[PDB]
């Protein structure tokens, strides 16, 4: 159901920050407002779907579930909620 960005921080820290804290190899850096603005406009459904499925965009490779197949979709989406909430 509804996103839990606070619970999402645990997943973000363990599984996502490794690329997104500094923005390595094209990953949009958490807190980078210009990088995130058009991504946020896609809405959460699309952000979370692309995060669970993986994709390659103009910046680099976003691996499915951050590369950790042991994550649930709920955990991944909660981590996205955390990232978006910190990037406005
Ligand atoms: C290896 C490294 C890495 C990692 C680990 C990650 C991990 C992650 N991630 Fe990432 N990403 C990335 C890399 C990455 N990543 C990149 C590079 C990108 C960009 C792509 C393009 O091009 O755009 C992204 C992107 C991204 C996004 C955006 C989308 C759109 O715009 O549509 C999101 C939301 C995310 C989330 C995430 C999460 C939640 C996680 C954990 C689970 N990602
Ligand atoms: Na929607």
């Amino acid at each position: 159901s509804t996103y839990d960005a606070a619970a999402g921080k645990a997943t973000y820290d363990a599984s996502c920050a490794t690329c997104h804290k500094t923005g390595m190899m094209g990953a949009p850096k958490v807190g980078d407002k210009a990088a995130w603005a058009p991504r946020i406009a896609q809405g959460m459904n699309t952000l979370v779907s692309k995060s669970i499925k993986g994709y390659k965009g103009t910046k680099g490779m976003m691996p499915a579930k951050g590369g950790n197949a042991k994550l649930t979709d709920a955990q991944v989406g909660n981590a996205v909620a955390y990232m978006v909430g910190q990037s406005k």
